[PDB]
């Protein structure tokens, strides 16, 4: 192709063309795709995501967007594309799914970068092992896919998949990002073992036990490395020997991941989702406290989550379908809708897994425990309307993917998500302060507060869901203002964020400045040591290669 | 475009083309302009200046001239043009107006440079603030423009503009040059506060308080830096904190200026221009002495100026309209014309600003003071013919722009100005010696001496106006000879020059050689430290980047 | 000497000794002085300042302190000391007086640095010129000194000195710092012309017209450069030709200054100080507004200043002599003391200079103007008690040095000053907000608010005077907390600070971060370009040489 709408910094159109020309020769035209005009800038749908830019853009739509897209056919092309990238110093921005909405979608930090669609061609479920209770996968496999493969293979009775909400995401893409899931295997990054990745220099590298080579049998001779089998222990024990490098690969530009080992929970032989509606707003506090011990003590098995009232309603309906009002709904109105929906001003969904005797016993403790809360009310999925959010999470908390959840994106007219996600202690006091701070700022911006706590063992990921209409330019600015403000406030009160969208990786990395940004400095050292040319995703997580001046690039 | 008439040193036509090609893609054809042929080399008019070379060329017309011209649309293009310039090592030569005639006009020091017309597109009066009594401006705003904007806005009653003579110049272009003006705010460079400029590396930089960022309001979110607002104090206090760098930006190649804060005098509530004709030639001496104390003591408010007789006549008429003679007019003839015109052999114009009581009082002191001079005669504008130079300066000394002054350029046939401008003490003895030295050399060259002293607090800028016919090649050589000689003589008697034309920046910088050119050496260090590639205006003020050999370049 | 109490980073005692040994050989033992023990750490008196560390230490007393001190005998030694410093990479920290208390005194940013006492030996008033109305000076001359020299020479009738409060400071030390003064020549940095300084490489450099060499007469032959005379125009016109570098020398580590030209106001031939007491606290607001126009309009000639009630009382007496109370005095109590002292809750001191007719006229306007304020009352110095602060400023506003002002340092027991100094618009609204913010934080810290506005043309330097007892460790921490907090708040509201103490140069430079700290980055580039080894005052104004890691050094 000829002329991209925008281009990588410090590069001639004459260069873009030779570069793209060569890629087309490698992956063939079917694979490459240049961004020549506005008609190409379409904001897709979750079902068919756009790989050119951010769908949920708080910023200008055409702000972050690719010079082109390229789907490598397999590892070898990746290695090759990598080498050309080095010759031209062209920036790459890898992605498996493009599903990362509310975090910038497929858009690259630095505009005019070539986006690698790792997913298109490397789509394969490489293995599923019952005894090891794990499977291996390429960037292409979405959760639904895996679920089907288990089901096609009748393996679903043998092993369950853990899943985030919307089931479309890339299993590994979500895992390198350290995304949350609902079953006991909810910590995605925790559950991996052995990875494979292309270095900036294009050299291959397996990790952990991935490194101990499978002995040579006559059948495996001649295989290219990428195609060679892993050793028996690779997917069973993560540590290997010597330094444990895997972390360098999460939320960072250190390299491109090509495959990855992920554990799978053996069917527990028991299950029952449940719900507990908390009547009042302030009940959030005692609730969290009651939970703290139940979590550490293992009463609560999976990653339970406290959901705000609006979140369950948003799934049930549009803001319009409840109030003609154009501003944040009052506490009164909030009390009203819960009455209409049979939910609490806060609602704790979670689950029990195991044989009946364990289940019965835990159920008791849990019910007995939450009773101290005046007005609590316990429902089972059966005990509820056939549309209820509980009837949906019941599948989620058992590895069944769904998409009923996107409906909440629809609260306003032109739906667009944007997640603020600070971390918070498993304390009623801390969780109450955080909620109040996030709420007031939301009110200041004219938006309805909406969110859900996801309970980890010693912490909770507070997920503020900023929905906003993607066409009001003013609203967007307010939103930007909103995010920027919240970040600073939570910072000023000990709260961090575990992930964010492109427009704020820079700001967020600065909050991590203990001892003079020592953490960021150590990274860049690693960064430059590993990728001299800054070819791979510069700016991801705020890490910049020496080539990009922090003055011109930061933001 | 294809082939420039001349080109930058060390560069292939193949390179010029790729470079220009890319610029055309950025600013679009309307903006770029290549110098392909002689028909392009037109010497304009003050009213419509030529951006390709020196209009008043003492040197060969086609000596200093551009390879092309380019008008950036806004800051972003400047940053971009800058980056390409670095890739090719192509020299830039920025300009806002092109109005700098008598100092080489729009012509670049090194030929084949691309000239940046900063003025065309960045034409905006960014702000006018009554309480701060200042305004902000882009390179595009000429004095007339500002005056109109104040007038359109009815603000003229609230704040007055200070102005040099011909009102066409760029307000900032004149200010970075440290040009003189007539009201109390006559020191242009003195009156600025906060600037913005593009470094050779293309990074943006505000200065002084310009650096303290305006807090983030929801309305200002997302704005590109160049478009972001300045903090409240930026334009009110020049110093900021730490080193005061602004000076690196005056009369130098350190960077490109994009906007600048300039003060504005609040309407004084009183005004009356005046004149005092000195009868004899030698009266210059006592006059200067009488003034010295009146300046320090604040009797004389604005920048008054002693004008030679010929200067006022030149405005009134052509040398032809007074004498068929082809050589410098005799003292006798000079005495004659003043009699015809009612002026002295020297004439002191100046002004009073304030309420009547202050005005009356100062007027007394001033009149009483100048009386010691036998034959002095005091006129008010009213007291004079309706063409008188005084009726003109009356507007000048009150911020009203005009253009009546160019008429003096017309003394000879093909008018061309060339300013010699040494500095001189506020002393009758020193001012008399300087005048005599400049005069004799003028006579040696066959030219009529013409000039005006502009009185600063502790010094006077002696401005010799070399008019000469731009077509006599011989006259030109004499002129060159004239300048070269004067520079050395005044040097040999402690006199410096505050500014000059391209053909003598080198010579002039050498006069500043105390301690082995230590001053020049310190600059080049800064120069190279800041612009490794010497992309920005090399040779301006004699400062050369390490790339240009002093042997090949000096002159 | 043998072993310093502390030492420069990255240096062996073996090296310190060879280094010091050599210096002793150059300047001779009388000149050098090593800091071996605690008995050396004495906190002096303003009258006899300590050159080893900070007298007013908010931080630990022995925190910032020298490895030794050295008084160069003259320029040549400076050049020499400089060269050795480069051989060892030993850090220097120059000072003329050591008088900079409330800004860290003589203490260096980086501990174990050698402190250059520029003042001891280079003590000379090099020149006083009546016609040019300026004089020249070495680091050694304090204001009192100059005043005496004018007086000894009977020149006091011919020219007045401008002066800050306490008359002990170095005339140039205060000027490079850009300190404030009271007469019309109150802007110290503004009033200079021509400087001389030693580069990090030890090469000499005159600036401005300083560069144009004085022609060679037989009498001046053979003179070393440092001893050579300046050209006639050097001290009369600051700009010179080409870049105006002087600013690189204010508040920065770019070089050591050895001499400097300073203007002197010709005796005005008229004078009368005055006072106007504002009754209420809130009257600050209308007062500022009434002043704004009087400043721009030139009604108010010199730098007038609005003084808080406590400030005038502190000079009159100890907090003890007014209230046994141990906490901030109430608005009621404040109203009381003013009644006792005959002052307003705010008090505007200022002056008139000129012949009677101008004086009378201005006086009218000023009185008439301030009348709108209910209860205002106008006193002349005569009209007041023989101890009144007005009887003191009357000398200050006429160039007479004094020291009556230190008495205010005595409000608490162990007096120690610490200045917070944000800049503020000449607006009642802006000045009121700033005052309120600074006050509340002061109350939070248990300290009495105390301060004075110093009125510039378009701005006011708000000077918060933090007095605190130098022995309460707790109070100190509160103070540190106080400063840190105020800086951030004023930042968050557009307010900057024009100067500060060592412990906060780093924080203050960070407020200046527009566009990603672009301003700081440009400086360090200049810094390293000019002093490769970071030998000169690293850390001054937060500028660090490449050798000092920002992680280890910042603070
Ligand atoms: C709209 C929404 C989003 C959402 C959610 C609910 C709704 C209504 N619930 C989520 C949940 O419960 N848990 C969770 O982790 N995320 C949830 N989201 C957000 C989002 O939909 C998911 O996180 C989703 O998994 C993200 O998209 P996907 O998984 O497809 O990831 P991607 O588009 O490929 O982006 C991945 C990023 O990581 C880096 N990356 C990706 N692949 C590679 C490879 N091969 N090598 C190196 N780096 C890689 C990139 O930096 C990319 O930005
Ligand atoms: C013919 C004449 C000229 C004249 C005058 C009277 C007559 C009859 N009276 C003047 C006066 O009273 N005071 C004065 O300062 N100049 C007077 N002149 C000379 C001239 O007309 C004016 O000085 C005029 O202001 C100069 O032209 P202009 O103001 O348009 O400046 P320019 O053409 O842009 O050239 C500016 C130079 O400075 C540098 N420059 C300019 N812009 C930038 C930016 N943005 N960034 C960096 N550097 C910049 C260039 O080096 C350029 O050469
Ligand atoms: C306690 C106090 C202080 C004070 C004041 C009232 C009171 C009660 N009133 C002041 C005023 O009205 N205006 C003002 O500017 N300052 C006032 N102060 C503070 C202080 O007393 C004065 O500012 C005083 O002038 C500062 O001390 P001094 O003038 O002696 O300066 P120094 O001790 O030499 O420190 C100078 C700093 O600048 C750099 N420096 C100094 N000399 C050089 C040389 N030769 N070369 C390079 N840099 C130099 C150093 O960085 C040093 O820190
Ligand atoms: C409580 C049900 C969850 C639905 C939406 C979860 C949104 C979400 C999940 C994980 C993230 O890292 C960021 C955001
Ligand atoms: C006395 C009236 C002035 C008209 C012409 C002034 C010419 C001039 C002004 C400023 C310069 O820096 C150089 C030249
Ligand atoms: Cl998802
Ligand atoms: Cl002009
Ligand atoms: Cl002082």
């Amino acid at each position: 192709e000829f002329r991209p709408l925008t281009l990588p910094p410090k590069l001639s159109l004459s260069d873009f063309n030779e570069f793209i020309q060569d890629i087309i020769r490698i992956v063939g035209s079917e694979n490459v795709e240049v961004i020549s005009s506005k008609d190409q800038i379409v904001d897709g749908s979750y079902m068919k995501p756009t790989h050119t830019h951010d769908p949920h853009h708080v910023m200008d739509q055409d702000y972050f967007l690719a010079s082109a897209i390229v789907a490598p056919r397999n590892v070898a092309d990746v290695q090759s594309i990598v080498g050309l990238a080095n010759k031209f110093s062209f920036p790459l921005w890898p992605i498996s799914i493009g599903r990362n909405s509310g975090y910038g979608g497929a858009a690259p930090r630095v505009s005019g970068s070539v986006v690698l669609d790792m997913g298109k061609n490397m789509n394969r479920v490489l293995e599923v092992n019952v005894e090891g209770a794990y499977c291996v996968v390429e960037p292409g496999v979405t959760y639904h896919d895996l679920h089907n493969y288990l089901e096609a293979n009748n393996l679903r009775d043998k092993l369950w998949l853990d899943v985030p909400d919307l089931g479309g995401g890339s299993v590994l893409g979500n895992a390198v990002e350290r995304g949350v899931g609902y079953t006991p295997y909810g910590d995605h990054w925790m559950m991996h073992s052995g990875m494979e990745v292309v270095l900036a220099n294009g050299e291959l590298l397996r990790t952990g036990m991935g490194a101990l080579p499978d002995p040579k049998r006559p059948e495996t001779m001649g295989l290219k490395p990428e195609d060679q089998p892993w050793s028996k222990i690779a997917h069973l024990f993560p540590y290997g020997f010597g330094p444990y490098i895997d972390g360098l690969f999460s939320q960072s530009n250190m390299g491109i991941v090509t495959k990855i080992g992920i554990w799978l929970m053996p069917n527990p032989r028991g299950y029952q989702s449940y719900l507990i509606t908390l009547p009042k707003d302030g009940d959030l506090k005692q609730a969290v406290d009651i939970i703290r011990p139940l979590r550490l003590g293992m009463a609560l098995q999976n990653v339970p989550t406290i959901r705000h009232i609006l979140l369950d309603a948003a799934v049930l309906g549009d803001k319009r379908s409840y109030s003609s009002r154009t501003e944040p709904l009052s506490d009164e109105e909030l009390d009203k809708i819960a009455k209409q929906l049979n939910l609490g001003r806060w609602n704790f969904y979670g689950a029990l897994y195991g044989p009946e005797p364990i289940r019965r016993v835990l159920w008791e403790t849990i019910k007995d425990a939450f009773s101290a809360i005046p007005g609590v009310k316990f429902y089972f999925p059966e005990d509820t309307p056939e549309n209820s959010v509980l009837r949906v999470r019941d599948k989620t908390m058992q590895g069944i993917p769904t998409y009923d959840e996107l409906k909440w994106i629809d609260w306003l007219p032109n739906g667009a998500h944007l997640f603020f996600s600070p971390i918070a202690k498993v304390s009623g006091e801390d969780a109450m302060m955080q909620y109040a701070v996030t709420k007031k700022r939301c009110q200041e911006a004219g938006l309805d507060f909406i969110g859900t706590f996801t309970v980890g063992m010693r912490e909770m990921h507070h997920i503020v869901c900023i929905v906003f209409n993607k066409k009001d330019l003013i609203q967007k600015r307010k939103v930007q203002w909103l995010m920027r403000t919240l970040i600073d406030d939570c910072a000023a009160n000990g709260w961090g964020e575990y992930r964010t969208h492109l427009a704020f990786m820079d700001q967020i990395m600065e909050t991590y400045n203990w001892n003079n940004s020592s953490f960021l400095r150590f990274n860049e050292v690693l960064k430059n040591a590993v990728d001299p040319n800054g070819i791979i995703a510069p700016g991801k997580s705020g890490v910049w290669p020496s080539q990009y001046s922090h003055v011109t690039w930061k933001l």
